[PDB]
């Protein structure tokens, strides 16, 4: 029984190797690196890949590795896949933890842009469920963090962080990442997975597809939203997206809105994680 290796980048940035018969599933995979974490709320998580064209796929549990991977490396992300509206309803603290850790990166990355107070009140949380209760040793008036809080670090940031993290003495590991989590959750790109797309104009746009529904971002001026609700169907062909919005009350016939995508992978990407997310948020 010939078994391939695999190697997982966790949110640590740490590396978990493991071996699965060549001919598995995904899922199998998941279950070994979910036990790893000792995570149990696994619903929320999923892995990613790299594509021949060194995109970010999901592996998708129900296929086997092989026929996702094809001809790249068994190299894998663990990530997370469903961002939870509020993340207070969890049922774990480990859970939260994990979400933390991934929205670490997603701020580092750039990928959840944030203001100077939000970077510094997040980072100070991570310190003091990190660190625990301030101390003045590990800090004088020339004091950077090991801990990437930003795509731009500043000392203006890292004393912010210090001030923040004075005021949250007794607070334990737990409580720091809830309130870490209490604050990101209403950043308005929490959550959102961005795919660039062309209008039926051709004018350059941004799909992101989160718990709420569909976002569109033609510009800062004109951002339309459709609820999951508000969605009736969705379909790709070729390089085309099209989403079936649902007529208003007295209206007699849906609308069609068609995208294009750079290729038929990215718009079947963007259709696959588009079923994804109104199945979970239709079920959450
Ligand atoms: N198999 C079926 O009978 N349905 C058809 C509609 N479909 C859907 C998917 C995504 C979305 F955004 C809106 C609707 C769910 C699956």
């Amino acid at each position: 029984p010939k078994s391939m290796q695999c190697k997982v980048i966790l949110l640590d940035g740490s590396e978990y190797t493991c071996d699965v018969e060549k001919r598995s599933r995904g899922q199998v995979l998941f279950d070994k690196v979910c036990e790893h974490l000792n995570l149990l709320e696994k619903d929320y998580f999923g892995l990613t890949y790299r594509d021949a064209e060194n995109q970010k796929n999901w592996l998708d549990p129900a296929k086997e590795i092989k026929k996702q991977v094809r001809s790249g490396a068994w190299h894998f992300s663990f990530n997370v896949k469903f961002y939870p509206p509020d993340p207070a309803q969890l049922s774990e603290d480990i859970t939260r933890y994990y979400l933390c850790l991934q929205l670490r990166d997603d701020i580092v990355s750039g990928r959840l842009p944030c203001s100077f107070v939000t970077l510094a009140l997040l980072g100070s949380y991570t310190v003091q469920s990190e660190l625990g209760d301030y101390d003045p040793d590990e800090c004088g008036s020339d004091y950077i963090s090991e801990f990437r809080f930003a795509p731009n670090h500043t000392k203006e940031l890292e004393d912010k962080v210090i001030e923040l993290h004075k005021s949250h003495r007794g607070m334990t590991p737990a409580e720091a990442e809830m309130h870490f989590l209490e604050n990101a959750k209403k950043l308005s790109m929490y959550g959102v997975d961005l795919h660039h797309a062309k209008d039926s104009e051709g004018v350059e746009i941004m799909l992101g597809v989160c718990a709420s529904g569909l976002l569109i971002y033609r510009d800062r001026l004109r951002i339309n939203r459709f609820a999951w609700p508000k969605v009736l169907k969705i379909s790709y062909k070729r390089n085309n997206f099209y989403i079936k919005i649902r007529p208003g009350e007295f209206e007699q016939f849906e609308s069609t809105i068609g995208f294009k995508l750079p290729n038929h992978r990215a718009a079947k990407r963007l259709w696959k994680v588009c079923v994804e997310h109104h199945t979970f948020f239709r079920l959450l």
